[PDB]
Formats: C-alpha cells, structure tokens, sequence
C-alpha cells in the first residue's frame, strides 16, 4: 500500500494472506475469506503455480513476523481460476481456493459480505484498500498491514486515464486523481472493502494498473458485483 498508515489488530478479519513455499516461503498475495472454506483472491497470483500444495493461507494476522514453522495455517485442495481467464489487464481476474479445512470463525477472522445484485446501482463513498505490498516502487513486502481510504472512479474516467486498454465494466477503478494513494507490488488479490448502511462488502479484488500511486493512473480492481453467480456457481455446486 503507498500511502498508507498501519492497520488495527482485527481491522480487516476477512484479509489474508496467501504464502507459497516453492522455491522459499514468502508472501504471495492477499485474499478475502468469503465462506468457511472458502477465498477470494485474483487470478494472476498463480501465474508460477503448478499445484496447490505449496500454498498456505494465513487467517487473523496483523504482522508477517506473527509467520513462523510453528504458526498454523489452512491449505489448499483447489485453486479455481475464472476459465475466461488469460491476463490481469484483459479482466476475470478472480480465482477460488478451497481449503482443505474449515475456518473457525472470530474476532480475529470471519468473512466479507459479496455484493449484492440491487447494489450494482449504489454508491460507495466509504472504499479502503488493504495490504502488506510495497510502499514505494521498489521496497519489500511490510510486517503490519496497511489500509488505505480511496475514491472509487467511474468506467468512463478510469478509460480517459488508461488509452490502449479496454476497461470493462467487469473492473471498477479507485485512486485520487493526484494519486498519493494506492495498492502497490504484493497487495494484489487483496481486498477493496466499501462500507455501505453499516456493513462491509468486497467491491473489488486487487488486480492492476499502471505503477503505483501515479498522477492519473487509478488502480484497477476486479468488480466483485459482475461474479457474483460465478462465485455461487463455484462454492454452492451439488
Ligand atoms: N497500483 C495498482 C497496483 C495493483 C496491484 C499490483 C500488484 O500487486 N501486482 C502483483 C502481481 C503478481 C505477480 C506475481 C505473483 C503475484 C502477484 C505483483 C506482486 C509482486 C510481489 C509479490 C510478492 C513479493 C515478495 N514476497 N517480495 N516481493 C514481492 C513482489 C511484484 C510485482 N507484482 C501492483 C499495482
């Protein structure tokens, strides 16, 4: 996260983090808990991944130094990838991890709200961005999790800031047009949460943009609303 300031222990409960142990165990992405096994996070996370085990999620952490040999962890039977899938900047960037055990829900972890169909049409005015990602270009992955409040931007402004690419309305966008602000290298697949008549919905997964923070260049966001069905479709199979 640029711009940022550090997050409360239990701010963010949904949040986690995705580690890989191939070649050395570090951080990966985020991701939001959805269901009891289940997580939300981007697609492109697993653009190196040949088999899901060598992941670990790691539920109610504030610190990456909370992470060591001893700390548990849930793995992962399945990774389910959007099957439109190809690339970040092309859309359908989304993708489901099933976990091998059942999350134990608390203070420290529960799940995110997905939004709802009739709130296609409401207005988040309430939208931060969460993270353990870069603060600057070239930093590292950051202990204590970062948050950071950002306006969401329409399709048609976020397109006037992006010339050459397409910006479906399967992406929604977020940054202050001055930029100062924003999801930086290693927030991706992490979570863009809108508070909205008191409770928390997952607007947008990480997914790209163009640097970090950037004068005119807004984040871009998978739009949770437009995989809905897709997430039903995938967690409330028979
Ligand atoms: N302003 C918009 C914003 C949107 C989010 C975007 C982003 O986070 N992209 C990801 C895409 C990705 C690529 C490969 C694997 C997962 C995700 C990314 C992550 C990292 C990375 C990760 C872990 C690290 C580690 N442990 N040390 N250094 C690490 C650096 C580096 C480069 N890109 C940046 C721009």
């Amino acid at each position: 996260i640029v711009g940022g300031t550090a997050s409360v222990r239990g701010e963010w409960p949904w949040q986690v983090t995705l580690h890989t142990t191939s070649p050395t165990q570090r951080h990966l992405c985020g991701g939001s808990i959805i269901g009891n096994q289940w997580i939300l996070t981007a697609a492109h996370c697993f653009y190196g991944v040949e088999s899901p085990k060598i992941l670990r999620v790691y539920s109610g952490i504030l610190n990456q130094s909370e992470i060591k040999e001893d700390t548990s962890f849930f793995g992962v039977q399945e990774i389910i990838i959007h099957d439109q899938y190809k690339m970040a900047e092309s859309g359908y960037d989304i993708a489901l991890l099933k976990l091998e055990t059942t999350v134990g829900y608390g203070d420290s972890q529960r799940p995110i709200c997905l939004p709802s169909k009739g709130d296609r049409n409401v207005i988040y005015t309430d939208c931060w961005v969460t993270g353990w990602g870069y603060r600057k270009l070239r930093d590292k992955i950051q202990n204590t999790l970062q948050k950071a409040k950002i306006p969401l931007v329409t399709n048609e402004e976020c397109q006037k800031r992006y010339r050459g690419h397409k910006i479906t309305h399967k992406m929604i966008c977020a940054g202050y047009r001055e930029g100062g602000k924003d999801a930086c290298k290693g927030d991706s697949g992490g979570p863009l949460s809108c508070k909205h008549n008191e409770v928390w919905h997952l607007v947008g997964i990480t997914s790209w943009g163009e640097g970090c923070a950037q004068r005119e260049r807004p984040g871009v966001y998978t739009n949770v609303v437009e995989y809905v069905d897709w997430i039903l479709e995938k967690t409330q199979a028979v």
